[PDB]
């Protein structure tokens, strides 16, 4: 049977799924680890005990325990990101979409979900791997990993809650793919890991970490890089937040062993309810439990690793969206709201700057304000709104990705950079938010090919073109087909720093993506904060 | 006789001078002070002893002792600024141009020469008052004052060299005008003091200083303001430079009395030869002997005076030129020269920044560089050249004048601001220097009306229009003729901050003159330097 596969862990039984009036196989909900419950909460993942008999892989698994967005109930815009299955701490599963008939050795892509390390599910409609698998004839995997305190509570020195275990969750899933994907027709020699947001930063983290490098071939990063200011913390800061979390739930705090035990007796929701109370500053685009610079997973600091060339050398394809910041300002910054144009007063603009750069002294805050204020027209509500959108996007996502890409290219074997700026015709969010964090994903997964979702024809064409770029890059290390008449996405080089737009218009090459602002975030401001 | 005038100091005999195929009277070389020679070197001026008989006022007087530009011998561009008479320490004289027939009570304008407080003469061709006097029917005075160490050597606490005596030279000349100009047909109630560069800053200084306010009615400032970073020093810094000057000439340094005596035995040229050796930094647009913040002439610091409204309240007309910096970079900055386009390398640009902001730490220098660098095109020789031109202009002249004008307007009785950007058709300096420091003066004094000087017709028209603005403002406090059909130079206000261009094209109003750069020089950078 095409739906029966014998792996090293035991036999799995999948299901036939319809896609664009054809069909393909899906193996959903395969475990790659022992359920991390009870005394194994906060702990490193263990490999899954092999099973006898046939594992039923016909339905999606549980989503990991996580915060649930309730700002706009019934609103698809926010709820498309929420878990669509029951939540459980028993959530370490992966899903596979396989072409029909079964391939022998074809290119593999493994997806890693975003969600600020505090949220995410492999099972969301926008992550459905069937269109990609079917259209490009690739084996599509989607993994899962613990988020929140469950994934990232860090008491360094203690082996009961070391930190980074959600990254090791990802690593164990890549190990399983390495080991077994051949039985599904995947080529273990040609695995591309890709991810958006925290998943993009995760991809970058596996590139850096020695323990992860050998388990994938190449990598795509969407709107995220490992050096993002929100993607990691020192061991001291992690310790502090873990202690404060215990302080919020009335734990004994005299020893690591006392704290951890107390935290293990709590029900999942008690941890989720107080999770946001541990942040050190009044901030946006900051998350409580994130990867920690521990000296095991990351041997030294991220910057010294990037300078010395201490990372996997291979091809990378990556980029950003036009308006990365709007999602975050909407939720947290005064003056912004979903159903108005959100024209921002000068007073709200400055409140905005404070929340967006929480770690900055007064001089730093002035430096930023000056850099994004048009002093000819300082009380223009639209210019204030958009400038603050640009600040949050540049600081959090674009300038950290640009620092990474410039550093990586010095040592790497080929870089391809994009700037995604198509505003989708059917977007439910308001005009002012622009091209939002996470809204390139639907084009990457081929949702525009489904007619009932109401995209234009040129949006279908864009989606196909992006899928073929992504898949051709996974297959060869180059998104272009050599010998074809279409426009050439040029290689990014240290010298010329070229990149393309991704949108419905004929492609354009440009150079030095937001260099004037990123010299400010990546060189000047940090120097200013170190002197003062 | 029309050429004989009886003043309070004694009788004066002038001369009839031809102008634009008519004639007028000129009283040249009238003394207003005792010659400041011998023991009176470095000292406050004394009033001139009245004379019996008739003072011959038919020829220009001596120019004060000063440094003489020799960079381009025979080149009119540089030599038009040099002294055209014999130099002497016996130089305290003034000159008067009077319409024919003699007026009774008409508007008076008294000119104060620039030259960085280290140079200047009342007697230069470009300062010839006859065209202005004749064309607008005003009595035109031009004064003189000691420059260099002779005018500004400052040993505070000592009455032998107190500092600021060159400003008191100006004050005594304004006193003489107050007292006597009526006998020449001038209205002592309607005196306008005007000046360029150090003379513009001087004008501003008489507005601030209590001792000077009552001696003039209103004021014009061209490319200079009292708060310019080069226009004054602390008493400690003045003391240091006076000591270092004495150290350069082998003086006994054990007491003020010893130093001053030693300096008084030296010939003028010995002081001039070592004058530049006392500057604290490697710099441009900085001068050795300048006004000192002494607590007598200036009661408190310039900034506290500007904040509290401690100054004469009256009308002011003022402005700047497009390319104020080029003159200074030519003379002192590596990569610039008179006979090339002076395209500047990135390395020379940074050398430039260091010399232009000599008092800044490394963080400050970076802040400036970032602000004036296009990071898309950082090795564009023209953009580097022009950016450095703009830095020197903005820091030295434009942003300090803009801070002054904004502060003054809060308390003042009417402000009129211009931006002069006509590149003269007959200019001998190269294209790259643009609209240079000091090249609006020729339009103010009417040289374009003389055919043999080879200006265009529209340049004649511009000159006349500027002269009539200047003269109508001196007469009424408003450069416009109410009830006339010509375009209206609008009042500058705290709210709307309006200003005009001065050039051959139809006038345009704009707002907030170089506000984006001047917020940087006047707010951010000083705050950055105070924290670090
Ligand atoms: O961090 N990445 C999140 C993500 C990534 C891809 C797609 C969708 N998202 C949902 C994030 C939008 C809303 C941000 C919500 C942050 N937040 C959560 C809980 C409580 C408060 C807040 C923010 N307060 O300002
Ligand atoms: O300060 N204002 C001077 C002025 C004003 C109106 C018209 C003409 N000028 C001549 C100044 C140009 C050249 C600057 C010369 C400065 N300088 C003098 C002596 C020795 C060295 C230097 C400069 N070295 O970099
Ligand atoms: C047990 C088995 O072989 N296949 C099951 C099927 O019976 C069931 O309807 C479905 C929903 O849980 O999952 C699959
Ligand atoms: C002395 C007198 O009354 N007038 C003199 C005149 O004789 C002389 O030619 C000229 C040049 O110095 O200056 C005037
Ligand atoms: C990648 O590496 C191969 C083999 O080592 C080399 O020949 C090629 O030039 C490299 N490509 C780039 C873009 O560096
Ligand atoms: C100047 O002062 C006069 C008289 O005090 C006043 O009436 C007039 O409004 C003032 N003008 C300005 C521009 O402030």
């Amino acid at each position: 049977s095409e739906l029966l596969v014998n792996t090293k862990s035991g036999k799995v039984m999948g299901t036939r799924v319809p896609v664009l009036s054809s069909h393909i196989s899906a193996f959903l909900g395969i475990p790659f680890a022992e359920p991390p419950v009870g005394n194994m909460r906060f702990r490193r993942p263990e490999p899954k005990k092999p099973w006898s008999g046939v594992w039923n892989a016909s339905t999606y698994p549980n989503n990991c325990q996580q915060y649930v967005d309730e700002q706009f109930p019934g609103f698809s815009g926010s709820e498309m990101w929420n878990p669509n299955r029951e939540m459980s701490e028993d959530c370490l599963y992966l899903n596979i979409w396989v072409p029909s008939p079964r391939p022998k050795s074809t290119t593999v892509m493994v997806w890693i979900y975003g969600g600020g390390f505090y949220s995410g599910s492999s099972t969301l409609d926008v992550y459905n791997g069937k269109y990609l698998a079917y259209t490009e004839e690739v084996v599509l995997v989607s993994l899962s990993y613990r988020v929140g305190a469950f994934g990232f509570l860090a008491l360094h020195g203690s082996q009961e809650a070391p930190g980074n275990v959600g990254l090791l969750d990802q690593r164990m899933a890549l190990q399983w793919v390495h080991d077994n994907i051949q039985f599904f027709g995947g080529d273990p020699k040609t695995v591309t890991i890709f991810g958006e947001s925290a998943g993009g930063a995760s991809v970058g983290m596996h590139i850096l970490s020695p323990g992860s490098r050998d388990l994938f071939r190449r990598a795509i990063l969407q709107s995220g890089s490992p050096n993002c200011p929100w993607a990691s913390v020192s061991v001291a800061e992690g310790r502090r937040r873990a202690v404060e979390l215990g302080r919020n739930l009335n734990c004994n705090l005299n020893s690591d062993e006392e704290l951890i035990h107390c935290l293990r007796e709590k029900k999942p929701q008690e941890l989720i309810d107080v999770e946001w109370n541990v942040l050190p500053f009044d901030s946006i685009f900051r998350f409580s439990f994130v990867p920690v610079i521990d000296g095991e997973f990351f041997p030294t600091s991220l910057e010294s690793m990037l300078n010395s060339g201490n990372f996997k050398k291979t091809q990378i394809l990556l980029g950003v969206n036009k308006d990365e910041g709007s999602f975050f300002l909407l939720y947290g910054a005064p003056g912004f709201s979903k159903d108005s144009e959100s024209k921002i007063s000068r007073e709200d603009f400055m409140s905005g700057v404070k929340l967006s750069v929480p770690h900055a002294n007064d001089l730093g805050l002035d430096a930023v304000t000056l850099q994004y204020t048009d002093w000819m027209d300082d009380n223009n509500g639209i210019k204030n709104r958009d400038g603050l959108d640009d600040i949050v996007g540049d600081h959090n996502v674009i300038c950290p990705l640009m620092h990474f890409v410039n550093k990586y290219t010095k040592f790497g074997n080929g870089t391809y950079l994009y700037f995604f700026n198509h505003r989708a015709s059917n977007l439910v969010w308001p005009e002012w938010m622009g091209v939002i964090h996470g809204y390139e994903i639907e084009f990457v997964f081929g949702l525009p090919l489904v007619k009932e979702l109401n995209y234009t024809a040129e949006e279908e064409a864009l989606s196909r073109r992006i899928m073929h770029y992504w898949a051709t890059f996974a297959k060869t290390g180059n998104p272009n087909e050599p010998h074809s008449q279409e426009s050439k996405w040029p290689l990014f080089t240290t010298k010329e720093q070229k990149f393309i737009d991704l949108n419905t218009e004929p492609m354009k090459v440009h150079q030095r993506l937001r260099v004037q602002m990123c010299v400010f975030w990546n060189q000047f401001l940090p120097k200013l904060l170190n002197a003062t």
